[PDB]
């Protein structure tokens, strides 16, 4: 498998068409998962299924500029299992990241940061193991 945290260059950055694939199995008793979009040391998006927060599962993204995060974007529809094998697939698409995850449409998310060609690395994070992160032109 990849090593966790994992971060994947994305060379000349993020453009409409682009998918990004990641392939692995949430640990046993997990507590989160993260993948960062990042522009320099500003994270562009931020996507973090959390397990265990305050007893519910969620889904936060967020922004992070100059070390600052933005409006956080909560999604109660969580996908993702302890123990089990998942398909993250982002989709970049000309207003948002488009996320799917084992096949089914999970959610958008608008682009705040507009440099896309900046969003140059993917920083994959969390309680999971990580068996292949890969992107392809669509
Ligand atoms: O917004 C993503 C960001 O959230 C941080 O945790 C927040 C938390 O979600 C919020 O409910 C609370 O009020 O403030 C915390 C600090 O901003 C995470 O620490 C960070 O990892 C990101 O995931």
């Amino acid at each position: 498998p990849l090593i966790v945290p994992y971060n994947l260059p994305l060379p000349g950055g993020v453009v409409p068409r682009m998918l990004i694939t990641i392939l692995g199995t949430v640990k046993p008793n997990a507590n989160r998962i993260a993948l960062d979009f990042q522009r320099g040391n500003d994270v562009a998006f931020h996507f973090n299924p959390r397990f265990n927060e305050n007893n519910r599962r969620v889904i936060v993204c967020n922004t992070k500029l100059d070390n600052n995060w933005g409006r956080e974007e909560r999604q109660s529809v969580f996908p993702f299992e302890s123990g089990k094998p998942f398909k993250i697939q982002v989709l970049v698409e000309p207003d948002h990241f488009k996320v799917a995850v084992n096949d089914a449409h999970l959610l958008q998310y608008n682009h705040r940061v507009k440099k896309l060609n900046e969003i140059s690395k993917l920083g994959i994070s969390g309680d999971i193991d990580l068996t292949s992160a890969s992107y392809t032109m669509i």
